[PDB]
């Protein structure tokens, strides 16, 4: 396990998301589903030039998996996945520029719900989660686990968990008062409101 320090801008955004009083927390799910949809569009588009890009799995889908025992909500997609370089370097660049633009927009009067317009919607996961684990597999790299409970650091390690084939899993270790996001009726409600036109099958798993 390697440990890395978040740069100042992203660290400030994470504290803002964790600390600001904002009741409309449900938007995290729309953001993660839009991210999944964008990752699936990416592998699908690449597959048009190279069909072998789907040798790692032909199915293009999004699964929403709640687990009341573990208090987790997992968003699984079979999209492009992320390499080690994406996790550590490339997305660090995006977190910095995206946070700076979002922070400026917020000062002007924009809402926390507009986060996805700044390419950092992934960080809305901290509205409901005390810890976020990202398990990912890109065709050109190994399976990795990125993890952060904020506090200024994140970790990256090669993942020894169940082999995924290709894609990303965002595991949300929910805050104690955010367990409504494990309830079937609640997830179904959010998906219908914000994600009804996503061009991939969204399967809401039950327990
Ligand atoms: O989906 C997104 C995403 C979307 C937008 C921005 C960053 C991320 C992002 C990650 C990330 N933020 C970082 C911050 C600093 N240095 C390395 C970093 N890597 C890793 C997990 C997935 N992720």
């Amino acid at each position: 396990m390697e440990t890395f320090a978040f740069q100042a801008e992203i660290a400030q955004l994470m504290s803002l998301i964790i600390n600001t009083f904002y009741s409309n927390k449900e938007i995290f799910l729309r953001e993660l589903i839009s991210n999944s949809s964008d990752a699936l569009d990416k592998i699908r588009y690449e597959s048009l030039t190279d069909p072998s890009k789907l040798d790692s799995g032909k199915e293009l889908h999004i699964n929403l998996i709640p687990n009341k025992q573990d208090r987790t909500l997992t968003i699984v997609d079979t999209g492009i996945g992320m390499t080690k370089a994406d996790l550590i370097n490339n997305l660090g660049t995006i977190a910095k520029s995206g946070t700076k633009a979002f922070m400026e927009a917020l000062q002007a009067g924009a809402d926390i719900s507009m986060i996805g317009q700044f390419g950092v919607g992934f960080y809305s996961a901290y509205l409901v989660a005390e810890k976020v684990t990202v398990i990912t597999k890109h065709n050109d790299d190994e399976q990795y686990a990125w993890e952060s409970s904020a506090g200024g650091s994140f970790t990256v390690r090669t993942d020894t968990g169940e082999p995924m084939g290709r894609g990303t899993k965002v595991i949300l270790h929910l805050k104690e008062d955010q367990t409504e996001y494990l309830e079937e009726r609640r997830i179904k409600e959010i998906v219908k409101k914000h994600s009804q036109f996503i061009g991939y099958p969204i399967t809401l798993f039950v327990e």
